């Protein structure tokens, strides 16, 4: 749901910020969150800086509009959606939040969280629901 997904995004972002020494104060569900957290770490374990070019293409500032974020994220889905690419999506948002804080734009993290929820509900849920819903995600990554 719009609320379920919003909560999922905030949890993942908060988890990543915490894990990396940053503040998260700027902000079965438990089974999905845990699975996503682990999926994100697993991926980052293999690719330490896989979104350098992507975040660079966006060069986010308080003046960045959603449409720009959307256009860049669309890059991850050039061949459509799959679970791994959804994990990349979450990981990408986490990296954007980290970068925002490093640039003293911590005000943007809640905004990125909002953009992610919107993008999730709009472009990824259609595929997620068609392929088993989050229960399938848990079944594959849990």
């Amino acid at each position: 749901m719009s609320q379920s997904n919003r909560e999922l995004v905030v949890d993942f972002l908060s988890y990543k910020l915490s894990q990396k020494g940053y503040s998260w104060s700027q902000f079965p569900m438990a089974a999905v969150k845990q699975a996503l957290r682990e999926a994100g770490d697993e991926f980052e374990l293999r690719y330490r800086r896989a979104f350098s070019d992507l975040t660079s293409q966006l060069h986010i500032t308080p003046g960045t509009a959603y449409q720009s974020f959307e256009q860049v994220v669309n890059e991850l889905f050039r061949d459509g959606v799959n679970w791994g690419r959804i994990v990349l999506f979450f990981s990408f948002g986490g990296a954007l939040c980290v970068e925002s804080v490093d640039k003293e734009m911590q005000v943007l993290v809640s905004r990125i969280a909002a953009w992610m929820a919107t993008y999730l509900n709009d472009h990824l849920e259609p595929w997620i629901q068609e392929n088993g819903g989050w229960d399938t995600f848990v079944e594959l990554y849990g």
